């Protein structure tokens, strides 16, 4: 059989600067942990592990506070350190090369796309999140970072950024236009605003059940990749999934995305020929019960598979086995 | 932004008496307990705390028996302090204000209807549950009152209600045609019976399943209140949604609502501006395990927060903060 | 009210050869344990305990590996000792009376279609699985006999079986396109293989999500019974249901079937009034919490009672009860 990808690269980002609760730095642990890789070979990929980004964490001398975000000498520094590996493996990819990342909190994203624009500068964005993580800081409630990663990375909000000198390197390289969310349902109110404003598509779980989700991903493809001329930057948010699919996350909300609407949403990104980043966030093994782990890990996997071209309807053999080739005498054989 | 409600009143009523599972008594203080006031202020509508109503519970000796049915005493004298509560609250409501009602268990929707019925005679009422809760009294296998609560209320039925001097000020105020069930999946024989030969709208998880809930919305608010006259009462049993994703309650039914489903009940009847009164019925903190509990309070608050008017595709803020009234420097000001 | 099917028989198979996990032999009591029967009489079906088929268990001594298959001589032993049964049970049903067996893991299946066939040899088979059990014997990875229990019955296949002794007696009685799959999530590439080359009609969780179960219920009939002139034999693997709602069972797969799906297939299947044989496989009470096998034994009984006939919008009661009988007097009576 024929693969859309035949090969990928595996990076982890095990960020935890970016929110308070430890342990999504085990996130890239817990799918190397799991069959993950085995399976992905059993379709015929050939998967390249090529270790883990090591974050930029300061203590607290070195990064106070500023315009309340937390830790955002450590986000600004992570973030280029991020952008520059990253952008380093998708030029050496120039049928693509997928780079498959596991975080690390949704923080990374910032460097993740910065680096990912740099070699191909023309992509979208499919965010699925409940979550807008377009926050600009001085609108954060939370002053975490993994609730901001988009607002910097974004053209039309930079009246709203505060500047520092440490962010100069983080330029925005997005246009509202190239963003589509999936599965938000709890956003806040100055993100509703921005998202309205500037008019980013955005197709919430109110959307997932009046539309259906095979119409919102034909929606959400239609307005960021028309024609799929453009590479798809990917940015799977686990918490997207229903917390009875999803629980080991850090900021859990009820009447989530099904594991099947998840595996939807990646069969169709993937069958599109143009996957070339996608990225798993806040998996947080730490939190939850074991059997909770175990959930998280295995929804993490079916999704990540999808992602990668693997089909739910079954895969062709490599090669066909035949019975006579071993000197085996068939049933059919034997009645005559 | 405009609401459509701009305040509301919150009630408990903790019955204990219309079935013999202690814990439905700790229903309001399960959702007091919650983060539900806060988020409800976070959306802009005043709410305010009208206490709980404090049930009649007499003794077995006060209380025998009479008909199979159990507490029956109990019971009519609390519908005749609920109802006269209830008709006091919406009198004084008189951009309309909805009473919201924490339970307690299904029992209280004879006295709620009834008191709600008084100060809007016109009313319909839409009946979110697994169960019929329509069992006349000698029809009624377990003789708990929970299961009954509609039968004293309806006119078409009264020829098989028996006479009782303390139910005399139990005045029937619906008529078959003003009332609708979504979500059924467990009728008593008798009640399918009475459900059809009266005519009563009912729509079960098998038309859930055929229709899709958006058109089974539909056609209940169509079948009781087609062009949006008349006031609702919306009876919403918490056994109506999933055991997973609403287990700490009585009478359990697997193949329920998702929660999904029920947010989109209390989305469109929220917004048909007619939302008069909402009751959650049957929440129990005592069964089930502590994140059972949890799971069930949760479910309750995102419930209650729809039919409030609250919009998972975001709201708008109050005000709109801006980066240089606090006299700070953008990054889009630092590029000149 | 009338019934397609007013009695029923009950047969346990407590096959645990197929498979290497102990406890599918333990599937049967837990059915029987349940309220099931009780609720079956309760509809007005008169359901009949045949009791169980004691399966041939063979020592290690005598059953070695043959072909890499585990336990190859119990099962054929076992296969012959069951269809005689079934066939039996069959020929004295000639309102048709619908045999309920309850398993026991899948490798019974070739026995109990194999003695349906004999008695009805124009049957269709519906399989609902996340997998496809159709594995011949040189492609199986695992060598458990639960997984290639179609194999030894489709006539297109026999050139890949090979002979043995033991299993002349069992005779391919289906042809390829008798058979149609709901719920696949699981396939090995050479069932893959193997469902596609012989046209084998096939609706995978991916078809599900597409066209929806009503649709894919309608294709699958159609393909196999379309003018509902067969027989059914309903193969039903509780692994089909999301591990959610079955998780008491050897090979759970995620994103499954929701039990309203389910409940959905044998509807419509009971309505056709062709439920021949339905069989319930790998239930295990021997894994997962307490908890997890009270779900999955609720599960198989709604599952199970809907099979048949039962309806979730309401049954008729045998005689309706009026109050004046008892001499009784009503509150309208007192009304004068
Ligand atoms: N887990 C997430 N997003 O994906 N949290 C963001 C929460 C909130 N919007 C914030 O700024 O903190
Ligand atoms: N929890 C409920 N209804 O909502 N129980 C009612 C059970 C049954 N119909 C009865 O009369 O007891
Ligand atoms: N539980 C099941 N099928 O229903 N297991 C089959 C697994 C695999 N296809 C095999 O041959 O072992
Ligand atoms: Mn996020
Ligand atoms: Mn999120
Ligand atoms: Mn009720
Ligand atoms: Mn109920
Ligand atoms: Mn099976
Ligand atoms: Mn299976």
């Amino acid at each position: 059989p024929k693969l859309l990808y035949t090969s990928a690269n595996f990076l982890g980002i095990p960020t935890n600067r970016g929110q308070p609760k430890i342990g999504t730095y085990q996130g890239p642990e817990l799918i190397r942990k799991s069959n993950f890789f085995q399976l992905v070979a059993e379709d015929g990929i050939q998967l390249t592990d090529c270790g883990d980004i090591i974050p930029v964490e300061l203590n607290e001398a070195e990064d106070p506070q500023r315009f309340g975000m937390k830790w955002s000498r450590s986000f600004s520094l992570t973030t280029l350190r991020i952008a520059e590996r990253v952008e380093e493996l998708m030029k050496q990819s120039n049928k693509s090369t997928p780079l498959v990342i596991v975080g690390g909190d949704h923080s990374m994203a910032t460097g993740t796309i910065l680096g990912h624009a740099e070699a191909k500068p023309d992509l979208c964005v499919l965010w699925i999140d409940a979550h807008g993580d377009i926050n600009t800081p001085l609108n954060s409630a939370s002053g975490n970072m993994h609730g901001m990663p988009l607002s910097f990375l974004v053209k039309e909000l930079q009246d709203q950024i505060p500047w520092l000198d440490d962010f100069e390197g983080i330029k925005p390289c997005l246009n509202a236009s190239n963003i589509a969310y999936i599965g938000l349902r709890d956003l806040d109110a100055h993100e509703t605003h921005d998202i309205r404003k500037h008019g980013i598509a955005y197709f919430t779980m109110l959307d997932v059940d009046r539309m259906g989700i095979e119409a919102v991903i034909k929606e959400a493809l239609l307005a960021v990749n028309p024609r799929l001329e453009k590479a798809i930057h990917l940015s799977f948010d686990i918490d997207a999934l229903d917390p009875l699919v999803a629980p080991s996350t850090g900021t859990a909300v009820p009447g989530g995305l099904t594991l099947r609407e998840g595996l939807r949403i990646c069969e169709e990104v993937s069958a599109t020929g143009k996957l070339s980043v996608v990225e798993l966030a806040e998996l947080n093994p730490l939190l939850g019960s074991q059997e909770d782990v175990l959930k998280t890990q295995s929804s993490a996997v079916h999704i990540l598979r999808a992602c990668l071209g693997h089909c739910r309807s079954g895969h062709l053999p490599f090669k066909v086995r035949n019975l006579t080739d071993q000197g085996i005498m068939s049933r059919a054989a034997h009645m005559q």
